[PDB]
């Protein structure tokens, strides 16, 4: 009798299964195209734990092997296929069993699937998984939401396969009801986008300033040694920059500049907008990708107006990590990244208030420390900040010191990049605005726009001295 | 019999009624609280066209008086209010009649309504209207869409009431089917958001640079005479700036910095994101308002980190429009505004192909020339530009000259404001990135990010030299 069943042998599904197999649990496996199951069993025939790997043919056979209550991690990356798979399962399953969708769809869909199901007798759980291929095999992070009782049943299996933080804690924790887990995964992917784009801009900026791919890597490597930015994403950027083609040249130069995406980012942007929390970096991260996808249009515009974007340029006198400007960039990045995290958490906090998940923010953040793509040093003090005072106005307050120290440098660096370089910095730019705007008591432009709306729409405006709305009597303008 | 009916007497309802009856048509009126109709016919009983106005009892009556096919213009608040009203009408009308919704619905709802109604034997028309209270009376712009059949039946009343642009052409045209008209209005409101914000930013910047409310007015005033920026919104900004409170001080100083919104801008942002078209200025326009609504949080953040946004500052030598700095700020705005319109139009271009509206852009953009909020000089050359080459890659090229000339000024100003001023410039900033990004053939950050996605997710990447997708082999990182 199998302890758990894993549905869908993808990048994640197969690695995850192994991980759980190696942890000692007997796992029934199942794929759409049985053939793949074969190839799978093949490449892993020799593993020392291949005895815990039972492959199957028919759902109905697969379902009987699992110890009641069955437990099935649906690892089929889809939207539709996930619903299709849920139907197959739902039929061959019995009252009480569990269906865990580790899927990657809108938290709103999870609220649906769950609700139908409980009324149909089966128990559901929407759970996120971050770590990628390696993370899946070695130990990712999970972000569950759903029935409180369902968690306790599954806890042993996931706590064992989760990555362990520097404090022995497994990076998994019940985040709250319904789609709470899928929401956290969504916003996680949201911050991921903003951060990857930040590194990407750094690359573009340094290249513009005269550094070649190797010299860039040395500054990333220096920044890694300074510790504050130590992160997975930083590591992969270094790999990405040093990478070389078969012909011995930098890979990056042969890469078509069009960034694909699969939606998590897009939705987080739309919901942030929906509920109304300001998250400029999260949006511009998606917009920045949209920029690339329009390769054809950009090429046409260029032809129509040759070198219109031309600037004076700025070639670096000191291409070494200790150079004055490179230190200016460093601070920029540190703050920029901090604001990305800030916005990400503010969205989550607000999302809890609105959907009432009963989210335990400091418990959730703690599970970001390893396995997931967002892992890195900064997660330590951020976890502590939210542990120390859970009702903090905003995450940036906790870093008031760091921020004061580099804010001017942040301002100078983008001022210089803007006037002198021929590079677009969507995210680095939006992030600075987030910082300046969020620490400003009175935004004057809000006074003007507020009045304007009254001029044509007669919407009225709030006053700082009275109460209620006031509407001004305006002269005709046509 | 009656020429046409109007339901709902908001700021828009009443005025449009008078607009229409003044033009020679008999207009049946209805409303929920018959009191409101009483108050309407009340205040307007002396008008030389009152005999072309008739307040009604019930829909039985209202629908009774109208020349068949009944044509009704619903003018109530969007949402459930509209839904109800259409249902009441539905009972009291007959095969062939026409329901013209004109109250700001998300273009997807209109397309649905169209079908509902079309399967029930009635005709529907989603028809946006813009111009505000004054414009509603003097003649605004209309953005209709749905069945062509209805259009030619309504063309007289809407043409006669709409504003006429220079060439004497009225600001109305059939925009396409279904929700094509509401879509145009949605994006019209989206450009409006961005541009209002740009003026608001100008106010903030000059105030920061030392100008008092009356001195900025003089700058705008000079900008108007330069003609290129002549626009409605410019005019109202001037009024807004000049306005004084009963205590004889500037109104803006007593205004609560919180910008309300009603959705159209929000959705335009979400759909632009959805179809994937890059509209950074349209997106940040909504965010900038979000920034203001978080007044409480901003106030708290400021208390926990006093003087954190403290900057060098920059006071101007001459507060006269002849000031060199004021001159570059001018180029900045010109260019900023041009990209706003550009983004707006690209959104519609793609919207049309995805949703197959059969929209004729040059006809559509021509109806924006007068009556609507976005009206101004620029709409003239822009209209020409699209009549000249309908499949021009991006409107920005048609303005290559002006861009080439002011681009560095635009960069230097933004650089200056970023470095020295204690103000946030969300949209002036995003718009500059839109310009630099859209004219750049190769965005290098796209190369890094592209590869990054491969590292962890094994998503592969497109090559500029091979064709298809490739995936590299990477070192373990954990």
């Amino acid at each position: 009798s199998m302890d758990v069943g894993v549905v869908g042998l993808g990048v994640m599904g197969a690695n995850l299964a192994l991980n759980i197999a190696e942890k000692g649990f007997k796992v029934a496996v199942f794929n759409r195209t049985y053939s793949k199951s074969e190839e799978f069993m093949k490449a892993n025939a020799s593993a020392p734990f291949a005895g815990n790997l039972k492959a199957f043919e028919t759902m109905e056979a697969f379902a009987a092997s699992l110890k009641k209550p069955r437990k099935a991690l649906i690892l089929v990356q889809a939207g539709a296929a996930t619903d299709s798979t849920i139907e197959q399962l739902k039929k061959v399953f019995e009252k009480g069993d569990i269906l865990v969708d580790t899927g990657n769809a809108h938290f709103k869909d999870q609220g649906r699937r769950a609700q139908q199901l409980e009324a149909a007798g089966l128990r559901f759980l929407g759970m996120g998984i971050s770590g990628g291929e390696e993370g899946a095999r070695k130990g990712p992070a999970f972000f569950p939401g759903g029935t409180l009782s369902v968690w306790e049943e599954i806890r042993p299996i996931v706590e064992a396969a989760a990555a362990k933080a520097d404090d022995g804690r497994p990076c998994v924790t019940m985040n709250g009801s319904g789609g709470a887990g899928s929401c956290v995964k969504m916003y996680h992917n949201s911050g991921e986008y903003a951060i990857l784009q930040i590194w990407g801009e750094v690359f573009d900026i340094l290249r513009a300033m005269g550094l070649n791919n190797d010299e860039v890597a040395a500054v990333l490597e220096d920044w890694k040694s300074k510790n504050f930015l130590k992160s997975y994403m930083l590591d992969i950027s270094i790999a990405a920059a040093r990478a070389k083609d078969k012909d011995g040249s930098y890979l990056t130069e042969h890469v078509m500049d069009r960034i694909g995406s699969k939606g998590t980012g897009l939705w987080s942007a739309q919901e942030a907008l929906e509920i109304g929390v300001p998250a400029p970096s999260l949006n511009m991260a998606v917009v920045s990708r949209q920029f690339t996808m329009y390769k054809t249009e950009r090429q046409a515009n260029a032809s129509n107006a040759p070198g219109i974007t031309q600037s004076p340029g700025y070639t670096l006198k000191n291409k070494s990590p200790s150079g004055p400007e490179i230190k200016q960039l460093y601070d920029s990045v540190c703050i920029a990244i901090i604001s990305c995290y800030a916005q990400m958490f503010q969205c989550l906090r607000e999302m809890d208030k609105v959907h009432n998940f009963g989210l335990n923010l400091p418990a959730t953040i703690a599970t970001f420390r390893a396995g997931c793509i967002l892992q890195g040093y900064l997660l330590k003090p951020m976890t502590e900040a939210f542990e120390k005072n859970p009702n903090i106005s905003n995450l940036m307050c906790a870093f008031q010191t760091e921020i004061r120290a580099g804010l001017q440098n942040y301002r100078d660096m983008v001022a210089l990049i803007t006037s002198k370089l021929e590079v677009s910095i969507p995210v680095l730019s939006a992030s600075l605005n987030y910082v300046t705007a969020m620490f400003t008591p009175t935004l004057k432009y809000g006074q003007l726009v507020s009045l304007q709306r009254d001029v044509f729409g007669r919407h009225g405006y709030e006053r700082v001295d009275k109460d209620g709305r006031e509407s001004f009597q305006w002269p005709e303008l046509q």
